[PDB]
């Protein structure tokens, strides 16, 4: 009878069967409309359970979590505006890859389309979004509980990734507890005691081994590494090196960057004469960074064009006559092995070691670009770094050169600047490790809020913001002068003194090289985060990525 | 010619066709790929522009915005997952009725679905929830200007009520020097230009006809329910009412004057359903109802025919009577359908309901919310404007509080998110340039933090109450499991406003009693500045005090 007790058996069922997809992770908003699920996922021993109150954060937070583990992590949010918010990480999820388990909880179908409070149309909410969308039906024993498990499962287990939306309705009561549904969940068997799924469906997606491979490695070929792991990042480093081709690495690519200031180089006559000489370019990885490989990329016309990434459908946003290979990068690079063959550039690399000797001329500078040129030297050892969106990942990528295997991380699929500090912590929870997150002051201000979960990490994390008072991207780029302030740049004029006191985080405001290098020594010493914010002249940045820009294209 | 100058005579157009639908306000957040609809925006003077770095509190401030002006507000976002943060104003919209126009820019089609930076799918991502959705495409000579305004004007003078999804896909390059490429494709609509009409005219009057049987039901014993609706309209219904004799349950969002206040608490009372029981009909103006007994009551009653009487459309009824439901402007309805003056049938509601209101008096004295929901209407801004927030404060008020005839009442009670709350009071407070009174809980002052932002321009006073019983203390309230409560629905955020008021410049107060209280609020009304103050509470006397109020009343 108890319309409670089921209600919690039902949703018993679904938090367990996500144990058998590797779900370590649940994060959890509060909610009435969710409580027969943040109950199940509270008594199941089999998780990590965070929460946050703002489920746009806790969507980011996921997100971060996701990113780092490569595990699918699990949200439940409630009925409402709560579902919704979670729209943006599943977003960047979808086109990243992060797996995102979403229950979404919902008012049964009675109460939808008539008035009720906080009861909106919930499935295909987020349309073409989510790699899968489960709308559960109205929980009922006459539907058995093996029908349940079995849709989790094939939702689950075929998922090459992005994120999965589950809509589950409860109805009234939720509250109760009786054996009512105890018989049904019985008819699971010995499966409540297993390791497995109760349906196992996980059929791989790989594109066959490129036959031809052998013919193509003797070619002129040029090796782009974009967006993955800190590891292939080095196997690639060192495949491209045997190979003999000139390796231009993104930021995100964690390779060593061997032909370092890239964004500079790239827009000099020399360089892309050399290029122009290449026949086959192999591209690892997506997601480009830099303005000028992004037009090279558009424009570059070799006899084919390949990229390698384990995230499906085209990634060529130049429609290249070639290839689309599905992949794991490291597997990939086995399968496809390099010979010992001579390097064909010769002089593209002169050009990098002078364009990065024209952006240390210039280190001396308080300023964002001498930061971000200067930014290996503040990397926390056995670290992560977390790279925001806008003018600083820009920066980094044409003035810094990373180490190999350094590992990156940042939301560089939708490039949004609405998840960032919360995305950094999940980032940070995810693998223990200190970690070094830079954001802009509008990507702050976006996700102050994100401060409250910035007190409970497990390992000494830094978070620069970057205070140029602006979105100053937009002074990069040409955005009409006279309307620009007030509707591009947005200054805020504001600082971030308070907002670290509220969250009982340390803060500093270094205002010169001396200051900003005993921030970090302050703030390496123990596992909590600390606000470090650079004050700096609104366009100094820009304009000084631009005038080194017109020197590189110059010698 | 140039493509950058036909894409901002193709946007010019497009936010000129506004224009002519009553669009005053329009909301931009930064962005590149929405440049040419930002500049359009901010060279078209037929405009008041605001700006906000949060896409979700920009969405926010343009309900608001809408919520007072009556008019359509709207937006500019860039593509993107900015797109993605105005689903939760654009859904709120859906449900309360406001018109929000989306004007969400696009790659164009060649960079969707190809691993371009910062390129979603754009069109239909909203599903139902917007009322209509144009999903305009590539930008060209080859389509007529009169066909993007014929499509905007039909969007437009259509949209009965909730929000529009233009989608507008723009392709590099977005900025250049203005050539005249597309002019003479603007000419080709004329002195259209110098008019200030719609191109095309199609705005029929949704409506239900007159209740022909209405002098019969008029004179049976009917119940008036008040839900929200106009501060003018509350008056009239108030005296419609007592008219007909029928009594008026009034919700705080009815501003009627509640002549039967703390329904909450009466109607949990036996004696008040057994009376109630008598009625033959029940005529319910407007939507939204409030508190738990009053759901209660409306579920449990079985009059002949039930009244659903808003200007809304589809179903509003969620216990699913036999009866009406009734689309209409709430006066206009009270027009066409008047008042017989008929004999008071009930006897017992009226002691009660001045016997529940006693018995919450009793308990004014402490300085807890139960305490400021009650007292509250002593501390109205004069001529001016309520924000109630969601969870205990909309509901204790509600409960025990008896608010003035056609004071203002503003609130997001359609879906009710607390996750917009400030931001859309800004916008709430800047439409109607009235002194405002917006409260709000702890965790909703985290959720909408950024929105202290927009709060350092207000064109009249705005005190903004911070109730803090540290945590989400409506689940206090609800009978939810003692074990896993505290951190997995109370979340607790340990936290004060001190700060977060220092940060965007707005004055702070953290009264400990009322005389300290009551100092804040006179100081606050004499400048056109946001106030910022910060009651603490101990974090369950609220709910408690409500739940035995229940109790004691359940017993008279
Ligand atoms: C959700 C979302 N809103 C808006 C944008 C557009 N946008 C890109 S960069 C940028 C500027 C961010 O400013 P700041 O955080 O200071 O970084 P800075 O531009 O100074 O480098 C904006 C608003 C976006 N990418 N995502
Ligand atoms: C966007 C959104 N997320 C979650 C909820 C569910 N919810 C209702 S009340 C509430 C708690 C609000 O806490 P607080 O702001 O401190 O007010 P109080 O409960 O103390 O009245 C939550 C999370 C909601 N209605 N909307
Ligand atoms: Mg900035
Ligand atoms: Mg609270
Ligand atoms: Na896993
Ligand atoms: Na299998
Ligand atoms: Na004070």
């Amino acid at each position: 009878m108890s319309v409670s007790a089921f209600n919690r058996r039902w949703a018993a069922v679904i938090l367990e069967a996500l144990t058998r997809h590797g779900v370590r992770h649940i994060c959890i908003a509060p909610g009435s409309r969710s409580t027969l699920l943040t109950l199940a996922a509270a008594e199941n021993s089999a998780f990590i359970h965070h929460t946050h109150f703002d489920e746009r954060g806790l969507g980011h937070l996921a997100l971060g979590l996701a990113k780092v583990s490569k595990q699918p992590v699990a949200v439940i949010v409630t009925s409402g505006t709560a579902v919704a918010n979670l729209y943006p990480a599943l977003i960047e999820a979808g086109l990243t890859g992060e797996k995102l388990i979403l229950l979404t909880a919902d008012r049964p179908p009675e109460l939808i389309d008539c008035g009720a409070n906080q009861a909106i149309r919930q499935p295909g909410m987020f349309a073409s979004h989510p790699t899968h969308s489960i709308s559960l039906p109205r929980p009922t024993q006459d539907i058995p509980a093996r029908w349940l498990v079995s849709t989790i499962d094939h939702a689950l287990g075929t998922l090459h990734a992005g994120g999965v939306h589950i809509n589950c309705p409860f109805a009234e009561p939720l509250y109760g507890m009786d054996d009512t549904g105890l018989s049904w969940q019985q008819r699971l068997g010995d499966w409540w005691q297993d390791d497995k799924p109760w349906l196992r469906e996980a059929p791989r997606l790989e594109s066959e081994k490129q036959r031809d491979w052998f013919f193509w490695r003797q070619k002129r070929g040029v090796v782009v590494a974009g967006r993955m792991s800190a590891e292939e990042g080095k196997k690639v480093a060192l495949w491209a090196q045997t190979l003999g081709w000139p390796l231009i690495g993104d930021v995100l690519s964690q390779t060593g960057q061997p032909l370092p200031c890239a964004d500079l180089w790239l827009g000099n006559a020399k360089a892309t004469s050399e290029l122009q000489q290449a026949q086959i370019v192999v591209q690892l990885g997506s997601s480009l960074t830099g303005k000028r490989l992004l037009q090279w990329q558009a424009s570059c016309e070799p006899e084919e064009y390949w990229i390698v990434d384990d995230i499906e459908g085209r990634l060529d946003p130049a429609h290249h006559r070639g290839r689309r290979l599905i992949a794991n990068i490291a597997d990939w690079l086995e399968l496809h092995p390099a010979e010992k063959r001579q390097p064909w550039c010769v002089e593209i690399p002169r050009l990098a070691e002078q364009a990065m000797q024209a952006v240390i001329a210039r280190r001396d500078a308080f300023g964002e670009a001498q930061l971000a040129h200067r930014i290996c030297d503040y990397l926390p050892e056995q670290g992560q770094l977390f790279v925001g969106n806008s003018l600083v990942v820009r920066l980094i990528d044409a003035l810094s050169q990373l180490p190999a295997g350094y590992p990156v991380y940042s939301n560089r699929g939708a490039s949004g600047i609405d998840g960032l500090l919360s995305t950094a912590a999940g980032v940070q929870r995810a693998s223990g490790k200190p970690t070094l997150a830079i954001v802009g002051d509008l990507s702050a201000l976006y996700d102050l809020n994100a401060l409250a979960l910035l007190r409970q990490v497990s390992a000494p994390l830094v978070l620069i913001v970057v205070n140029n008072n602006g979105g100053q991207i937009f002074s990069l780029l040409p955005t009409p002068q006279s309307e620009r302030e007030r509707f591009y740049l947005m200054p805020q004029n504001v600082h971030f003194e308070h907002a670290a006191a509220m969250f009982e985080l340390k803060y500093h405001r270094p205002q010169n090289w001396q200051e900003l290098e005993t921030a970090f020594a302050d703030a390496w010493r123990t596992p909590t985060t600390t606000v470090i914010e650079m004050v700096v002249n609104d366009t100094d940045g820009a304009q000084t990525l631009q005038q080194l820009l017109a020197q590189v294209s110059h010698l």
